């Protein structure tokens, strides 16, 4: 034994890197998930295999594919996603739940993702946007260069926060910590580092360590949280959700997908318009030119923003934060003449299809242009999949880009961003299982007329 999985990508006929004994493919991760998946498309083709220990994974790129598992699907095959380290009681989690009882959750929190339920949202949002100009105004003015996710992880925070459980507290640096330090400790799992690497070798593991009620979701938080919750449910997202504990569930998870998630992606926005300071400066006159001065963005003053729906796009192709999307086929079945087997995990490499060639020119550049209507729909879904698709993609989607962009608003019309010292030019992607720089954005901010 000691290779199980490994007669598969041989015998089906799918390409793919030569598996060693216990390990499989993954000493072929010391670059990282999207350098290894580039290489990977780039030398085996459209489809290929590899083996994450003794698990087989198949990445596929046709788009005709593609939509099969990401919408042929509701149960029909692929329906849950890759099942990691000892999850507890946190098996409640829908991004963490699988089969029918997924179904049910989904198809019960959709109403709370509704728009108008957003737009009554925003109030509270905008309250946090102008917080964030404040806490920005200082760096400003002791002229000292900014480090990013630090601002936005505390607006993300702040957000997070208030619309979870209507908590509202100034995160940022100022009452850093009240009800802060156990939010602030859910961040996202590098699933390249050492635990986890593990487990992924070792799957015997995760039932080992749940008799030891050992948890991914550390119990000192998800206790605090869990009473947090029990205390207002009594006082009395929180208040549109109001079974009793797995409203706990949820609610952790949310903060879970939406924190390090949102101030990541809003650090890489504020990196592109540094070598694009030319389209920071459109994006700036387009906010003007829609809110006069200074003027409070609405729900509705948003949409009407062509420009910075093409600055947000084009940095989500670039920077996908969930570098793959994956899939576990429940069946045997084969699919637009393929055939993949029961237990096998389907994966699409949304960070290599967003940078190749075949769809993309030039994809190494940032140029908003490509999603102005007339370079716009001409690209295909099922390649850029920045939130996923199908009904199993980003239940918060919309509340994801409202935010950043009412950040950006806010932001954009009182300051100006150009990079110093440090700022590392040009980028440099982290090797580890997160997309992150790797040594954090600084910029130095400057008032706008101030
Ligand atoms: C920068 C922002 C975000 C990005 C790029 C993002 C991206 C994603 C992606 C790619 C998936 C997987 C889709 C798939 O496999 O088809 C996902 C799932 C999910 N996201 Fe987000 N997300 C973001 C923000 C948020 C926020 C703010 C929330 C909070 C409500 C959230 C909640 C979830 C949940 C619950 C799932 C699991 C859905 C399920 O399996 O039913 N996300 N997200």
């Amino acid at each position: 034994y000691g290779t199980h999985s490994h007669g598969l990508f041989k015998k089906l006929g799918i390409p793919g890197p030569t598996p060693l004994p216990f390990l499989g493919n993954i000493l072929s991760y010391h670059k990282g998930f999207c350098m290894f998946d580039m290489e990977c498309h780039k030398k085996y083709g459209k489809v290929w295999g590899f083996y994450d220990g003794q698990q087989p994974v198949l990445a596929i790129t046709d788009p005709d594919m593609i939509k099969t598992v990401l919408v042929k699907e509701c149960y029909s095959v692929f329906t849950n996603r890759r099942p990691f380290g000892p999850v507890g009681f946190m098996k409640s989690a829908i991004s963490i739940a699988e089969d029918e009882e997924w179904k049910r959750l989904r198809s019960l929190l959709s109403p709370t993702f509704t728009s108008g339920k957003l737009k009554e949202m925003v109030p509270i949002i905008a309250q946090y946007g102008d917080v964030l100009v404040r806490n920005l105004r200082r760096e400003a003015e002791t002229g000292k260069p900014v480090t990013l996710k630090d601002v936005f992880g505390a607006y993300s925070m702040d957000v997070i926060t208030s619309t979870s459980f209507g908590v509202n507290i100034d995160s940022l640096n100022n009452p850093q910590d009240p009800f802060v330090e156990n939010t602030k400790k859910l961040l996202r799992f590098d699933f390249l580092d050492p635990f986890f690497l593990s487990i992924t070798v070792f799957p015997f593991l995760i039932p080992i360590l749940e008799v030891l009620n050992i948890c991914v979701f550390p119990r000192e938080v998800t206790n605090f949280l869990r009473k947090s919750v029990k205390r207002m449910k009594e006082s009395r997202f929180l208040q549109l959700m109001i079974s009793d504990l797995e409203l706990v569930a949820q609610s952790i998870i949310f903060i879970f997908a939406g924190y390090e998630t949102t101030s990541s992606v809003l650090s890489f926005i504020m990196y592109e318009l540094a070598t694009h300071p030319d389209v920071q400066q459109k994006l700036q006159e387009e906010i003007d030119a829609v809110l006069p001065n200074k003027a409070p963005p609405t729900y509705d003053t948003v949409l009407q923003m062509e420009y910075l729906d093409m600055v947000v796009n084009e940095t989500l192709r670039l920077f996908p934060i969930a570098m793959r999307l994956e899939r576990v086929c429940k069946k045997d079945v084969e699919i637009n003449g393929m055939f993949i087997p029961k237990g096998v995990v389907v994966m699409i490499p949304s960070y290599a299809l967003h940078r190749d060639p075949k769809y993309w020119t030039e994809p190494e550049k940032f140029l908003p242009e490509r999603f102005s209507k007339k370079n716009k729909d001409n690209i295909d879904p099922y390649i850029y999949t920045p939130f996923g698709s199908g009904p199993r993609n980003c239940i918060g989607m919309r509340f994801a880009l409202m935010n950043m962009k009412l950040a950006l608003i806010r932001v954009l019309q009182n300051f100006s961003f150009k990079p110093c010292k440090e700022t590392q030019i040009p980028l440099k992607l982290s090797l580890g299982g997160l997309l992150q720089p790797e040594k954090p954005v600084v910029l130095k901010v400057e008032s706008r007329d101030g």
